[PDB]
């Protein structure tokens, strides 16, 4: 259990194992602190993030923290849906020549929310390799948003569930303004059906757990 932080504590990275870390940032909204999780992947050919952060201020500092820790550059990011906590650092990414991967739909919705457009290069099942690190993206259907995807790391059996999966502490689904609450259950079932061997599940917000987080989210939807 190893967490690196900036001095304020607004940005932290937590070790799941040597090459996979959770990044978490606090964005403040009407006096209220909200954490958001993504992943940091340490690969032979650079660093890969799953999701950016609330804004460019945080995204830029996040990048510098990880580039210093691992002594190499952030080359790619995978955007799991078009909300601010996921997509708010797009300008930082473009400015630094960091490729922003997404589904066409996510790219479409990003444009329509006024954000810079990610690549729209991902299909519903896409396998990527960065150095020796394998990354699978999967669209399970509508849930938290229309466009939400999950990121699977087959070599670690680690699932970045994003906001499709709630933490164990969550007692409601949170922000459902853009959600499809009647399809969300099916969409989690598609995840459960596809990955029979989940060791860790990282939710969009809150503590890392395991396969249980997906069952908890199903309860929250009943
Ligand atoms: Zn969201
Ligand atoms: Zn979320």
């Amino acid at each position: 259990h190893k967490v690196i932080k900036n001095e304020t504590g607004t940005i932290s990275i937590s070790q799941l194992n040597k090459n996979v870390w959770v990044h978490t940032e606090l964005g403040y909204f009407s006096g209220e602190a909200v954490p958001s999780n993504g992943l940091v992947l340490n690969t032979s050919k650079g660093l890969v993030l799953v999701d950016s952060s609330w804004d460019d201020k945080l995204t830029k500092e996040l990048i510098e923290m990880v580039e210093k820790k691992f002594k190499k550059r952030v080359t790619d990011v995978i955007i799991t849906h078009a909300h601010a906590d996921r997509i708010g650092g797009m300008k930082t990414l473009k400015e630094r020549g960091i490729k922003a991967h997404s589904t066409a739909l996510t790219a479409e919705l990003a444009k329509k929310n006024g954000y810079e457009e990610p690549l729209g290069d991902l299909q519903s099942v896409t396998n990527l390799k960065f150095g020796n690190m394998k990354v699978e993206t999967f669209y399970p259907g509508k849930g938290h948003t229309e466009d939400n995807i999950v990121v699977w790391l087959p070599q670690y059996q680690i699932l970045a569930g994003g906001c499709l999966v709630k933490s164990a502490s969550s007692k409601d689904l949170g922000n459902v303004a853009d959600a499809y609450v009647n399809e969300w259950s099916t969409s989690i079932e598609n995840v459960l059906k596809r990955y029979g061997n989940i060791n860790l599940v990282v939710p969009g917000h809150g503590e890392v757990g395991d396969r249980g987080l997906l069952l908890h989210t199903l309860d929250l939807l009943k």
